[PDB]
């Protein structure tokens, strides 16, 4: 018998879940800072009320609070070093995110580059950023605390330690972070969810999803993350698509939030792979395109790459996949019930009109190898977790026959 | 819809899973500290030579070790207060258990009266522990740190805050614990857990299903825990009479171990509820009386009794642990579909040969009102987590069925 060998590492976690939830954002943030940075994207949280709210309870709780609402889709260095000036300029001691996994990204960078600076600044976000074989800076216990409200049943980020920054300059799109990033409270808060519009609820859905399944095949045993993993497919097969065609539907919408909370837990203690590895690297090198669809786009190639490459252990895994998406019904150790999961991700990309070409989205050919090295250079981590190996051109010919 | 709300509290973790896995316990306490206080029984260890191994380890590491080899079953205050004497006569700075509940509980104890104590103690472990209204002592992070390597599948108690402590005084059996408590590594060597002989396997094991069955039906809404909780009893039900059977059977040793490692993160989000609060009596009131065996005896007359007074709700969650368990085939909400959790429970207490009346054991029927005071009294936070209310009767007339 194989045995099986792992180490669970799980930093402490504080889930804050329900309809209203909203109003706990200011007494949690106070016993960790009497004075907070804000940081939300533009628009939508402030159309929505959300943020009149928080900053409502933050200053009714007695926090301080400087707003930082410059956070795009698909945050950036500079960004990022703009909103630590702030938080070195005014002092804050506590970084507050409200918002989806760009807000709450931006907010653990913020949190890391004003933790580990002198006074006005010396350092970048992009210092603690993996780049090859660049010995990045260590993210020690000198990272602000960070609470998080999250907007999107999607990223995970409310419970990863993982902030994912690009670098305009290199276009690189990494995640890094550890127990020192990882949020101090989460708040999932139902009626800020429901406000997702369909198609961002169908995009954070699929990223639930890419998290779990992938969760799931990392090489190596990861025995504390596979029932959640597993339970987040189940829920999205039941409940997202239920989501995206009624945003009201309250049971959906807290299934999903779930799932987007089993998908964080699982993806600290387990690790991505090849799909996001070169998931990354397109919205890097095209920061419009949103990560759930750069994730969908590829998908099919580099399931049946896995599969096809794989093993006993990997398929059965692969088997469980396709039982939780309702595709198949038996789980079996086979390539051929392996392939099944390839069928119920069919599935669920049509459901959510998710199925496009990279063509579709503005990706052209002429970057692959760009985008090729860019997730070796900055994804190398989910390249190594992959269950089969990839090569340089093996990455590229997927990435054609996602095009 | 009923909106779902719920708050998850969960320790940082840190497992160390595999075979052989011992050889790490020396490094990961010299994290923590310099000298080490090692809390174990009073001859398995020994026996099997893995406490030599772990002297060996902490001291090749370099960590200075007291033995503290005097933990007998159902560990007393006495016990505990006196261990930490040592630790702070002789500057230990981290406790380290290799043992089973009885070994990691007297170590948190430890830890906890030896980090609040002044240089000769004023302060006992009865003083953190409920005992009514009682005003408890506060557990804070001046609790010594903890290293647990745990040689049983059954307590969950290297991945809980919880230590459970009798005072022969006055019989009471209560948990305690928080953050601060929790162990800062657990390691899991399935060569020292392989040793359990058959009938410590089944006891430990059974203790694994009880955690797990009562957090998932225990009152409110816990939904990271409930996967967790689910794989364990099915991971019970699949392998542990084939590690009751064969010891050496490594596979199932390994998902045992698993399971009581779900099954702790499970009891730290969920928590435990009617069946461990008249448990635990039986074991402050008989030291002898296992603690699985204990909640075996009275686990029949409790599930038809939460069964019978219950909603839909949990009559679902009940029905999900007979699939579980391979009583049933489909979940439904029902009082029939919950109850083939009944169904299911006795057969696996018939295949482990724990269904014995409280009798056999040698309680006695004069006991129950001294017993079911002791559920009320230091098990307060069970009764109130149990599903379904019961008044200082319903407790007496179960345990008569029991009898
Ligand atoms: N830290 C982590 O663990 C991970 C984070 N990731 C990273 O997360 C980012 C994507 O985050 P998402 O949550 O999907 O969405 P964004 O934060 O970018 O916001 C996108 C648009 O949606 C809007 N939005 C968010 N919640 C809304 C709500 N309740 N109602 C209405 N609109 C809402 C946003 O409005 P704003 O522009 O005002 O911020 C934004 O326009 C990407 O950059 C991704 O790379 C992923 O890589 C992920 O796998 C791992
Ligand atoms: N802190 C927590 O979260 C919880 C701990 N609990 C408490 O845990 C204690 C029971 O612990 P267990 O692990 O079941 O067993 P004990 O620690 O008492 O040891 C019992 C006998 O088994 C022996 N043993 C343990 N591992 C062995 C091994 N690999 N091979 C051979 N023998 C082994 C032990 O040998 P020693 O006497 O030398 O210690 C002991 O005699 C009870 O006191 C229980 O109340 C439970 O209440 C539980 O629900 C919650
Ligand atoms: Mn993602
Ligand atoms: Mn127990």
């Amino acid at each position: 018998h194989m045995r099986m060998e792992f180490r669970h590492n799980l930093p402490s976690s504080d889930i804050i879940f329900g309809s209203g939830t909203l109003e706990k954002i200011g007494e949690e943030t106070k016993k960790w800072g009497d004075k907070a940075i804000l940081v939300t994207g533009k628009s939508n949280m402030k159309k929505l009320g959300f943020l009149a709210d928080a900053i409502d309870y933050l200053e009714s709780a007695g926090v301080e609070t400087v707003h930082y609402g410059e956070i795009e889709p698909n945050p950036t260095t500079t960004v990022v070093d703009e909103g630590a000036e702030i938080v070195l300029e005014e002092g804050c001691d506590v970084v507050v995110a409200l918002g989806g996994g760009s807000s709450m990204d931006a907010a653990k960078g913020i949190a890391m580059v004003a933790g580990h600076s002198a006074e006005e600044r010396d350092i970048s976000v992009w210092d603690f950023a993996p780049e090859g074989d660049k010995e990045t800076k260590p993210i020690t216990e000198k990272t602000l605390p960070v609470i998080a409200a999250t907007s999107t049943s999607g990223t995970g980020s409310h419970v990863t330690p993982y902030a994912v920054i690009t670098n305009p300059e290199t276009k690189g799109k990494p995640g890094f972070g550890n127990k020192h990033s990882f949020p101090k409270v989460s708040i999932v808060d139902i009626d800020i969810l429901k406000e997702m519009p369909p198609r961002l609820t169908a995009i954070t859905g699929y990223d639930v999803f890419s998290h779990v399944s992938e969760n799931l095949t990392a090489k190596g045993d990861h025995p504390t993350a596979d029932p959640l993993a597993i339970r987040a497919i189940e829920y999205v097969t039941e409940y997202l698509l239920r989501a995206v065609e009624d945003g009201e539907d309250i049971k959906a919408r807290e299934k999903m939030a779930v799932a987007d909370t089993y998908a964080g837990l699982s993806n600290t203690i387990s690790g991505t792979t090849l799909r996001h590895a070169m998931a990354h690297p397109i919205s890097g090198y095209y920061p419009d395109i949103s990560h759930g669809q750069a994730l969908a786009s590829i998908s099919v190639p580099i399931m049946e790459h896995n599969i096809e490459n794989g093993d006993e252990k990997t398929w059965e895994r692969y088997s469980r996949i396709a039982v939780a998406l309702d595709a198949s019904k038996p789980v079996d150790n086979t390539r051929q019930a392996a392939s099944k999961a390839v069928d119920g991700l069919k599935n669920l990309l049509r459901s959510l009109d998710l199925d496009k070409p990279l063509s579709e989205l503005g990706v052209e050919e002429e970057k692959i190898p760009e985008m090729t090295e860019g997730a070796f250079i900055y994804m190398g981590g989910g390249i190594e977790a992959n269950p089969v190996d990839v090569s340089k051109e093996d990455v590229k010919e997927i990435f054609r026959k996602s095009l």
